[PDB]
C-alpha cells in the first residue's frame, strides 16, 4: 500500500481566483455555522427587551429579522456555490496536468506500470473523488465546524463550567475519526484497484468487440466483469461495516457527554452558581454542536478517499522521465544530412531484460542512401526504428546521427525531423484530414491534396461522399486495410522528413496500388536517407544498399425509482432492516431532545430530593437512548451499505450485458466509442452508488425524525401553528429536493467531458504515434477546449444549488424564528404555559436541523438524476441484431459449410450513401475453399463482415447450408466460424489465454497442438515465461508476425467447420509464410475456406477464384 498525500497537498492547483473562491466559501461557511448559536442567544437576550412601545420593537425586530435572514440566504449561497466552482477548477486543472505529465512520459513506461485503461479511470473516477474532497463537502465541514465552534463559545458565555466539561467531548471525537479515517482510506485503496482492474475489463472488451463477437465471449467478459466486481462489493461491505460503527461510537459519546452535562447542571442548580436559563441556553448550544459533529461525517469520509485517490494521480504527475529530452540545453544540429549510425548497439526490452533483442548490432545509413532491413521475424528490424525514434535508449551502445549522440541532444527535433511509418498504423478518432495533420498542423489544403496524392490517397477519398472531413474510424477501423495505410503514408510524407523509417510501409495493399505508392516513394526519397523493412522483393531491388539482421546483428418515479426496485427487488430483506435503524435512531433524536427538555423543568423544583432523583432517572434514560443510538446506527449504516453494494454491482452487470448486446451499428458512432463507453459505466455507477446509495440512510432518517416530531405535535396537543412550522420543513425539502433531481434528470453536457476522455484514451493507447509527431501538446490543448465546457455547466448548477440551499435556509430561519416570537408572545400574555411551549421548540429545533441536513444533498441528488437518466437510456435501447433467438432453426453439432451470398445489397449504417454491394452473388462449395480477390475498396472484409452477421444487408440474402442466418441462432451458429482479423491486435493478456481465447475449453495440448500447427510454438517456447508471457496493452510487446500467428493459432484452435481466414499471412517472411500456408492448408482440408489475399502466389489451389469489381458479381470461374 501507498501513503496517501497530505490534505494540503490537495490544493496545489489552486490560482488567485480559486483562492478567492475558497476564501469567499468559508466566510460563508463559518458565518452560515455561527448563524444558529448567535440566533439562539439572541432570542435569550432579547427575551427580557420584548417584555418590556410595542410597534417600534415590532419594526425593529422586524428589520433586525430581514438582516439575518439576508445574511444567512448569502452565507449559504456562497458555502455551495463558491466551493463547488473552485473545486470544479481545481480538478479540470488537475486532469489537464495529470494528461500532460503521462503523454510526455518514456516509451518503456507505458508497458510497465501504465495502460489506457488506468489512465482513464484517474481522469474519471479518481478526480471525481478529489474533486468531491475540494468541493462543496469542504464547505460543509467547515460549516460544521463553525457551527461546533459556535455552540462551544455561546455556551462558555452562558455557563463556563458546563462548555469546559463539553470540551472534553473532542478527543474522544478525533480518536474516533481517525481510527476510522485511517480504516477507510485502506479499504477504498482496495476497492478503487479493484475498481480499475474491473474498468480495465470493460475497456479492453469494447476496443475488441468485433474479436469478441465473432468468438462469442460476451459471457465470459461478463463473468470476469462480475469477479472483479465482486472483489469490490466486499470491500465496500467492511467499509459499510467500519462506517456504521464510528456514526455510532460518534453519537453515543456524545450523548452520553450530553447526561454527563445534565448531571453537572443539576449539580449546579443545587448550589447557586447558575440558574434554570444559563444551563437551558448552554443545553441547546451543545445539543446544535453535537449535531453538527455527527452530520459533519461524510465530508471526512471522503477526505481520506480523495487523499488516496490524489497520492495516486500525484504519482503519476511527479514521475520525471528518464530519456529526459535536453530540451533546455540540446545540440540541435542545423543541416542534418542523414548519415545515421547504430555503434556496437547491445539492447534489451524493459519488459524482457533477459531476451538480448541486439547485441553489439552496427548498422551505417548513409546520407541519403536508401538501406533495406532484410531479416527474420522477431528480430530486430522494428526494434531498430524504435531505436532511431528514441523511443529506447540503447543500453549497452551508441546511436549516432551525423557523429552526434542522440542522448545529447533533444528528441523533440528528432522526431520533427524523421517521418515514421510504423508496422500498424495508428489512426486516431478525428476526420482522415486530422490524421494527415498531424504530420504539420500548420499546412495548407492544397499541401494535404498533394500529400494524399503522391501517397496514391487522393483517389479513394474524393470518391468519399464527405471528402476529407470524413470523421470515421476509432482504430480506423471504419477504412479498409489498405486506406487507412496509405493515410498513415500520407501523414509521414506531409511531414517532409531528412530521415523516412518506413517499418513494413506496403505490407496490405493491392498489386496496383503498391506499384503506385512504391514508385512516388522512390521518387520522393531522391534527396533524404531511408530506412526500408520489407519482406518483399520489389522494394529490395530499388533499394540502394540492403542489410541482413541476424540474431541481433548484420550479416421521477415511474420510470426511475420503481424500475429500479423491480430489478433490485431480492435486496429488499436487507433495506428493510437497515430502513428500520434509520427510522429508529432518527426517532431516538426527537426523543432525546424531549427527554431534555423535561429535565429542563425540574430544574426549577426546590425540592433537592425529588429534582436529584428526576436527573438520576433521566440520567439513565439518555445512557440506554445513548447504547440504542449506538447499536442502531451501526445496524443501519451496515446495512444500507451492504445495500448500496449490491444496487451498484447488479446495475454495472445490466449495463455490461446492455452494452455486449447491442449490434455493430451501435458500436460504429462517436458517444459509442471504447473510452466513452467505460467512463459512461464507471461514471454512472459511482454516481448511483455515492450520491444515491450513501444518501438513503440519511433521507430515510431525517423524515422519519420529521415525522415523529409532527406525530409528537398530534399527540402533544400542540398549537396549529407549532405543527404548521414542524410540517414545512418536510415540504421545503421535499420540493427543492425534487426539482434538484429534476434538473439533473433533464439535459447533461457530459459528451463534451467524454470527448475529453476519448481523446485521452487514444493519445494514451497510441503514445508512440504521438511521440513520433510531437503531437503532445495538441492532445493537451484540445484536452482543454474540450474540458471548458463541462467548467460552465458546472459553474451553472453549483449557481442553482447555492441558489436552492440558501432559500431553504432561510426559510427555515425565518419560520423558526416567527415560531419563536410567537411562543413568547404567548407565553407572555399567558394564553399558553412555558414548560410544554419549551418541549414543542427543542423538538421543532431538532427538526428543523434534520431537514437542513436533508437540505445538503441538493448536487448529490443532481448528478445521481443523471446517473438514473444515463443508466435507463443504456438500459431501454434494444439492439437490431439480437445475440441469441431463442425461437430459432436449431445448428446442427456436424455443419456442412454451404456459405453462400445472393443479391447481397449493403451499405454501411456510418456513410451510407455509399452503396459497397449492388446485388453480389458469391457462392461457396461444400468443404471447398474460395478465395476473394480485388481492389483495396472493392469490400473483401465487408464479406466477412456480412458472414458474422456484424451488419445486414438491405436487401440481400446471406445463406448458411441452404438455411438463412437470420433464422439460426447467432451465438450458435458463430461457434462454428473461426476468423482472423485483417489487422489481428491481442488481448492484454499472456499467450495461453489469447491461444485460449478461441475454444471455450482446450486444456493444455490443444492450444500447443495449435500453437505448432500455426508454427508459432518455437519463439513462444523460446520466451522466459513461455506462454505466460504478458503481451502488453493490445499485443504491443510483440512483433507484427508473431501477433499474427497467435491469431492464427488461436483461430486454429478453435477448430471450426467454416474457417473464414483472410489475408493473415502478410507480416510474416517468406520461409515462415510458406510454412503457415502449407500447415493452414493441410489443416482445413475438408472444410470450407473463405480465405481473401492479396498475392496471387498464396491462392494456388484455391479452387474457385471470386473477384469483386465495381462492387458486383465479377467473374468468378477461375
Ligand atoms: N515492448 C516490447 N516488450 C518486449 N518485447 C518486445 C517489445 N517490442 C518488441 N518486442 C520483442 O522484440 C522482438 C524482436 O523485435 P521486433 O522489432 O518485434 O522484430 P521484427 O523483426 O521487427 N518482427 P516482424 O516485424 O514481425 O518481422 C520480438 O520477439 C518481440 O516480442
Ligand atoms: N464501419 C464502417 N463504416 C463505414 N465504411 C466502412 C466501415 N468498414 C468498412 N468500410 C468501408 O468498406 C469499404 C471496403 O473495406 P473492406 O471491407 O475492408 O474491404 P477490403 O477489400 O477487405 N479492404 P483491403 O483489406 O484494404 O483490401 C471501404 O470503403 C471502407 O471504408
Ligand atoms: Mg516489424
Ligand atoms: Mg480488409
Amino acid at each position: 500500500e501507498i501513503r496517501g498525500v497530505a490534505f494540503k497537498e490537495l490544493f496545489r492547483f489552486a490560482d488567485g481566483l480559486d483562492y478567492v473562491l475558497m476564501g469567499i466559501g468559508s466566510v460563508g461557511a463559518f458565518v452560515h455555522g455561527c448563524s444558529l448559536p448567535l440566533f439562539l442567544r439572541f432570542f435569550a437576550d432579547l427575551v427580557n427587551s420584548f417584555g418590556s412601545k410595542m410597534m417600534e420593537e415590532v419594526l425593529k425586530y422586524a428589520l433586525y429579522f430581514l438582516v439575518v435572514g439576508a445574511a444567512i440566504w448569502a452565507s449559504s449561497w456562497a458555502e455551495i456555490s463558491c466551493w463547488m466552482w473552485s473545486g470544479e477548477r481545481q480538478t479540470t486543472k488537475m486532469r489537464i496536468k495529470y494528461l500532460e505529465a503521462a503523454l510526455n512520459q518514456d516509451i518503456q513506461f507505458f508497458d510497465t506500470e501504465v495502460r489506457t485503461s488506468d489512465v482513464v479511470f484517474a481522469i474519471n473516477t479518481d478526480a471525481v473523488m478529489v474533486q468531491d474532497a475540494i468541493s462543496e463537502k469542504l464547505g460543509n465541514f467547515i460549516h460544521y465546524m463553525a457551527t461546533f465552534v459556535s455552540g462551544f463559545i455561546v455556551g462558555f458565555t452562558a455557563v463556563w463550567q458546563l462548555a469546559l466539561v463539553t470540551l472534553a467531548v473532542v478527543p474522544l471525537i478525533a480518536v474516533i475519526g481517525g481510527i476510522h479515517t485511517t480504516t477507510l482510506s485502506k479499504l477504498s485503496n482496495k476497492s478503487q484497484e479493484s475498481l480499475s482492474q474491473a474498468g480495465n475489463i470493460v475497456e479492453q472488451t469494447v476496443v475488441q468487440i468485433r474479436v469478441v463477437m465473432a468468438f462469442v465471449g460476451e459471457s465470459r467478459a461478463s463473468q470476469a466483469y462480475s469477479s472483479a466486481l465482486k472483489i469490490a462489493q466486499k470491500l465496500g461491505y467492511k467499509t459499510g461495516l467500519a462506517k456504521g460503527m464510528g456514526l455510532g461510537a460518534t453519537y453515543f459519546v456524545v450523548f452520553c457527554c450530553y447526561a454527563l452535562l445534565l448531571w453537572y447542571g443539576g449539580y449546579l442548580v443545587r448550589h447557586h452558581l447558575t440558574n434554570g436559563g444559563l444551563a437551558i441556553a448552554t443545553m441547546f448550544a451543545v445539543m446544535i454542536g453535537g449535531l453538527a459533529l455527527g452530520q459533519s461525517a461524510p465530508s471526512m469520509a471522503a477526505f481520506a478517499k480523495a487523499k488516496v485517490a490524489a497520492a495516486k494521480i500525484f504519482r503519476i504527475i511527479d514521475h520525471k522521465p528518464t530519456i529526459e529530452r535536453n530540451s533546455e540545453s540540446g545540440v540541435e544540429l542545423d543541416s542534418v544530412t542523414g548519415l545515421v549510425e547504430l555503434k556496437n548497439v547491445d539492447f534489451s526490452y524493459p519488459s524482457r531484460p533477459d531476451v538480448k533483442i541486439l547485441n553489439n548490432f552496427c548498422l551505417s545509413v548513409p546520407a541519403g542512401k536508401t538501406i533495406a532491413l532484410v531479416g527474420s521475424s522477431g528480430s530486430g528490424k522494428s526494434t531498430v526504428v524504435s531505436l532511431i525514434e528514441r523511443f529506447y535508449d540503447p543500453n549497452s551502445g551508441q546511436v549516432l546521427l551525423d557523429g552526434q549522440d542522440l542522448k545529447t541532444l533533444k528528441l523533440r527535433w528528432l522526431r520533427q525531423q524523421i517521418g515514421l511509418v510504423s508496422q500498424e498504423p495508428a489512426l486516431f478518432a478525428t476526420s482522415i484530414k486530422e490524421n494527415i495533420l498531424l504530420g504539420r498542423p500548420d499546412a495548407d489544403q492544397v499541401e494535404i491534396e498533394e500529400a494524399a496524392r503522391v501517397a496514391n490517397a487522393h483517389s479513394f477519398i474524393i470518391k468519399l461522399p464527405d471528402g476529407f472531413d470524413t470523421q470515421v474510424g476509432e482504430r480506423g477501423l471504419q477504412l479498409s486495410g489498405g486506406q487507412k495505410q496509405r493515410i498513415a503514408i500520407a501523414r509521414a510524407m506531409l511531414k517532409n522528413p531528412a530521415i523516412l523509417l518506413l517499418d513494413e510501409a506496403t505490407s496490405a495493399l493491392d498489386s496496383e496500388s503498391e506499384k503506385l505508392v512504391q514508385e512516388a516513394l522512390d521518387r520522393f526519397m531522391i534527396g533524404r536517407t531511408t530506412l526500408i523493412i520489407a519482406h518483399r522483393l520489389s522494394t529490395i531491388r530499388k533499394a540502394d544498399l540492403v542489410a541482413v539482421l541476424q540474431q541481433g546483428s548484420v550479416s421521477d418515479q415511474a420510470n426511475s425509482f420503481w424500475r429500479l426496485a423491480k430489478m433490485n427487488s431480492p435486496e429488499w430483506k436487507y433495506a428493510l432492516l437497515g430502513s428500520v435503524g434509520s427510522v429508529i435512531c432518527g426517532s431516538l433524536s426527537a426523543f432525546f431532545a424531549y427527554v431534555l427538555s423535561a429535565v429542563l423543568s425540574v430544574y426549577y423544583n426546590p425540592d433537592h430530593e425529588y429534582m436529584i432523583k428526576q436527573i438520576d432517572k433521566y440520567c439513565y434514560l439518555l445512557i440506554g437512548l445513548s447504547s440504542a443510538a449506538l447499536v442502531f446506527n451501526t445496524l443501519q449504516h451496515s446495512f444500507w451499505d451492504i445495500v448500496g453494494e449490491n444496487l451498484t454491482k447488479r446495475v454495472r452487470e445490466k449495463m455490461l450485458s446492455a452494452v455486449l448486446k447491442n449490434e455493430m451499428a451501435w458500436f460504429d458512432q462517436e458517444e459509442n466509442e471504447s473510452a466513452r463507453i467505460a467512463a459512461r459505466l464507471a461514471l454512472d455507477a459511482n454516481n448511483v452508488r455515492s450520491a444515491i446509495g450513501d444518501r438513503i440512510s440519511v433521507i430515510v432518517q431525517n423524515t422519519a425524525l420529521m415525522l415523529v416530531a409532527c406525530t409528537a405535535g398530534f399527540v402533544l396537543q400542540w398549537r396549529l401553528a407549532l405543527v404548521l412550522v414542524a410540517v414545512f420543513p418536510v415540504v421545503v425539502a421535499a420540493t427543492v429536493l425534487q426539482k434538484m433531481f429534476m434538473t439533473g434528470f433533464s439535459g447533461d453536457l457530459e459528451a463534451a467531458h467524454a470527448k475529453g476522455t476519448q481523446l485521452a484514451g487514444e493519445a494514451i493507447a497510441n503514445v508512440r504515434t504521438v511521440a513520433a509527431f510531437n503531437s503532445e501538446a495538441k492532445i493537451v490543448r484540445l484536452y482543454t477546449a474540450n474540458l471548458e465546457p463541462p467548467l460552465k455547466r458546472c459553474f451553472w448548477k453549483g449557481q442553482i444549488a447555492g441558489s436552492g440551499y440558501g432559500v431553504a435556509q432561510f426559510c427555515l430561519y425565518a419560520s423558526y424564528a416567527l415560531g419563536l416570537w410567537y411562543a413568547s408572545w404567548l407565553v407572555k400574555h399567558g394564553i399558553s404555559d412555558f414548560s410544554k411551549t419549551i418541549r414543542v421548540f427543542m423538538v421543532l429545533m431538532v427538526s428543523a436541523n434534520g431537514a437542513a441536513e436533508t437540505l445538503t444533498l441538493a448536487p448529490d441528488f443532481i448528478k445521481g438524476g443523471q446517473a438514473m437518466r444515463s443508466v435507463f437510456e443504456l438500459l431501454d435501447r434494444k439492439t437490431e441484431i439480437e445475440p441469441d433467438d431463442p425461437d430459432t432453426t436449431p445448428v446442427p453439432d456436424r455443419l456442412r459449410g454451404e456459405v453462400e451470398l445472393k443479391h447481397i445489397d449493403f451499405s454501411y449504417p456510418s456513410r451510407p450513401d455509399i452503396q459497397i454491394f449492388r446485388d453480389l452473388s458469391l457462392r461457396a462449395r461444400a468443404g471447398k475453399t474460395l478465395a476473394l480477390v480485388g481492389p483495396s475498396g472493392c469490400g473483401k472484409s465487408s464479406v466477412i463482415s456480412l458472414i458474422q452477421r456484424f451488419y445486414e444487408p438491405s436487401s440481400g440474402r446471406v445463406m448458411i447450408d441452404g438455411k438463412d442466418i437470420r433464422k439460426y441462432n447467432l451465438k450458435a451458429i458463430r461457434k462454428h466460424i473461426a476468423i482472423v482479423p485483417q489487422e489481428p491486435c491481442l488481448f492484454g493478456t499472456t499467450i495461453y489465454e489469447n491461444i485460449a481465447y478461441g475454444h471455450e475449453c482446450a486444456t493444455e495440448a490443444e492450444i500447443i497442438q495449435a500453437a505448432t500447427l500455426a508454427s508459432a510454438h518455437k519463439f513462444i517456447s523460446a520466451l522466459p515465461e513461455g506462454y505466460k508471457t504478458y503481451v502488453g496493452e493490445r499485443g504491443v510487446q510483440l512483433s507484427g508476425g508473431q501477433k499474427q500467428r497467435i491469431a492464427i493459432a488461436r483461430a486454429l484452435v478453435r477448430k471450426a467447420e467454416i474457417m473464414l481466414l483472410d489475408e493473415a499471412t502478410s507480416a510474416l517472411d517468406a520461409e515462415s509464410e510458406r510454412s503457415v500456408q502449407e500447415a493452414l492448408d493441410q489443416a482445413c482440408s475438408g472444410r470450407t475456406s473463405i480465405v481473401v489475399a492479396h498475392r496471387l502466389s498464396t491462392i494456388r489451389n484455391a479452387h474457385v477464384i471470386a473477384v469483386i469489381d465495381d462492387g458486383k458479381v465479377a467473374e468468378q470461374g477461375s
